[PDB]
DNA sequence: TCGGCGACTTTTCGGCGACTTTT
DNA sequence: AAAAGTCGCCGAAAAGTCGCCGA
């Protein structure tokens, strides 16, 4: 009794994907609204300038899958390191607010805030259809 | 069989906890109370002036859970030495009060009156609610 | 007596190949 | 045949109680 379902949120690093990830992700044809690029988180580790380069993609899948459903689907597509930790997504609106550190939980643990613009949208990624 | 409960206190000291030990109390998310620093309490030994600092936190878990739990959780949050002696509290108001040794029983038995300004409310906590 | 800890138990949840349904 | 999708099944950690205490 897996858990299928819309919305998740996974992670990709630079290293794991190829130079094309932007229009190789395109291919799929489903919604996502890719985090700029998270050079700049300060790490949970003592003198530790800042966690590694990743990003927070949020993919609207089609109909309701599985979490692996996505995962594998990804792991075609970039390499099987290419993601981790995808996770099901319960509230779109933060989910979507927290790729730029903006969302309350961020705010609150005070992270740095990204800049609004660097957001990549792919196949039109629609925020409001899904709030 | 164990008692369950939702009120606990326990103390912290400085030598064992991390510096942003304050900040890693917010995270587990639960309405906390701590105490200002306990640097001046009158020690039970003769030519023994002090105690060692201490500060005493006041723990409302979100439902009713064991004394070793709560231990466990600190233990892991702040290291193996950090707190200690966790018990149940039964009256709330009176163990607030306690913080500052402005309580019944710390007014009768003359201990050192720390200042509420100093008291630090985690999560939100209202004594208020508690009563 | 009653706070304590190692041993244990129990959820919790993300992986990943193997099998299975869909195209 | 191939794509996609889910199904067992594993592991680790984050949680929790239990056993015995021990002063
Ligand atoms: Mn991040
Ligand atoms: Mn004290």
């Amino acid at each position: 009794a897996k858990e299928k379902a819309r919305y998740f949120t996974f992670l990709l690093y630079p290293e794991s994907i190829p130079s094309d990830w932007e229009l190789k992700l395109e291919t799929l044809g489903v919604p996502m609204a890719i985090s700029p690029l998270h050079d700049k988180d300060k790490s949970s580790i003592k003198g530790q300038k800042y966690k590694k380069a990743h990003y927070h993609v949020l993919y609207i899948a089609k109909n309701p899958v599985t979490a692996d459903s996505v995962r594998k689907k990804i792991k075609l597509l970039l390499g099987e390191k290419s993601l981790a930790m995808v996770q099901v997504v319960l509230n779109v609106e933060n989910m979507y607010l927290y790729l730029t550190h903006e969302s309350k939980d961020a705010i609150a643990k005070k992270k740095h805030v990204y800049d609004k613009a660097d957001i990549k949208l792919i196949n039109n990624f629609d925020i409001d259809r899904y709030v």
